[PDB]
């Protein structure tokens, strides 16, 4: 039996570049962590208690993606390497202004999984595809959630009463379509 | 005993204009429900949940009523004739456009219905008069229904706020008066 | 932030054939609802109650197929086009010619999902392969029930007797192995 | 207040035609009844256990919708007279003869009370044609369900282990589609 370079018993050797794209990959993924702890302190900041509980779950949410990925890697007998990381944006000019920023974060974690996948398939590493199946079925639902969450604060068009009507909504929990 | 065109035992034959006007009514309902799906459809891509619910329930609602038309023609051992359905209507400039077509097309089906219900009256066919009565009925409710959600959207006069309202009303199941 | 062509936000842009290939699948499950509908109507004239009953819940399932599939084209960004839907067949001269037609429109469905998938991967659209991955699984445990409804009628070879005994078991909600 | 030919209150004068109309059509029903009860006991003698308890319930039924239309002639205050009962029809050669006979039956009741209907209807007496409207959705839903019964006996084609098969379906309460 082979030792893998975590030192665990090894199932397959992992490509290194396939290795380092995975490690990248969880540094997104915290990055996109503290960045929605910032939009939740942004939207605290301005009294919008509905948005800063539901981003303050997004960023537990996203902290648990990335320890998903961890685990991965010690199931794949592979090293971690836990990155520095950047400090998040934290300044925007409107709701409508960090909504974007926080769909394009989604899209941007979505299209950073599918980098990986399809290393993953140029190496025929069918463990890693099928790990990431259910993730980037999860992202769908994400980005499905954030155009909706995105186009509802578009449609208030800055109006603040209809901006408080959809804070209500999201402190209720209703998040989605 | 004789036997119906459909194969069955024959209780009364049915006069055959009478027969191709309930079928034509069956279509008449499929068509409102492919309608009301694309309805659906156009509330859901501009964030209107609760627009975009009432409306897939209702869409399986015209079909269950379409189902329970061919329901009779069996049990008046008739032969049913499911035909080419067309293309519903998708595009609309507004809300309140969107509610009138939708106010209409239940209009409209009564008026199917009460085409269906005077062939009867002139056959003399008493079992179809008695069909449709709770038919008539429901349809009642139904343009109530309608007229009452096409008035609150007119009421909002495209206000956002006030549309972000009642689409919430509608999404907790709030939709007559 | 982009956004896309039913003006939703846009996380990735898709290529208009693989947009045609959805929309015509959504097209063959419409298609194939009215089609188990009119088997349903089939079974009914011919007082086969059970399998009335089984056809009846197919078609109501395969619509919400459809619809599943309408809720992606949403989740994309995409514009649905819900096109004119054709007749169902509705003659057969037995129970196990219907049974045939079933079973091949059971496989045709899963050949459409399996063209679009093909589109997909030389798109390199991970969404969709994802997203059609759990409706592949769901079409082999249907072709798999299907094969067995088919092959149990067939083995009935036309007694009226085994042909009650199937329908009872269909009635039962005994639809698999 | 004048004072019905029954003795009660009168809201209302009824044409003696359709009082007549009304008396005959409950000789019609309870000889329903008693016909019900002799087919019951002709499948009592050939064991057909299910069929037995079907008619059996059938006799009684029939009888409860006779005893219904005396009560509307007290509710209208006109005078009931229960007429000689003739003797029902006892002999049959074949299960699928005698439910040959029950569909019929539970036609000709249908066209007896549509008599009566079309003579309100030309007597203006809306009170009748409102009481008699659920009575004709009855016997839709009736001859629906002795349609299915016949037509299944007549599947069968004389074969013992069918009937069997359906008697034991009516004996556990299978009687409709």
């Amino acid at each position: 039996v082979a030792q893998g370079p975590n030192g665990r018993a090894l199932a397959e050797s992992m490509n290194p570049d396939l290795l380092s794209a995975i490690q990248q990959h969880i540094s997104i993924e915290r990055y996109a962590s503290v960045t929605y702890l910032a939009m939740s302190i942004w939207c605290a900041e301005r009294e919008l208690a509905g948005f800063y509980q539901f981003f303050d779950g997004e960023a537990k949410d996203e902290q648990s993606h990335a320890v998903h990925f961890t685990q991965y890697l010690i199931a794949r007998s592979q090293s971690n390497d836990l990155q520095t990381l950047d400090a998040p944006r934290q300044n925007w000019d409107s709701l409508a202004s960090l909504m974007a920023t926080a769909f394009q974060m989604e899209a941007d974690t979505t299209s950073s999984i599918q980098s990986v996948y399809a290393l993953a398939e140029r190496n025929s590493d069918t463990r890693t595809t099928v790990f990431l199946d259910p993730l980037i079925e999860a992202q769908i639902q994400s980005e499905d959630q954030f155009a909706y969450l995105l186009g509802r604060v578009k449609f208030a068009n800055g109006d603040p009463t209809a901006l408080l009507v959809i804070d209500n909504e999201l402190r209720a929990g209703q998040t989605q379509r």
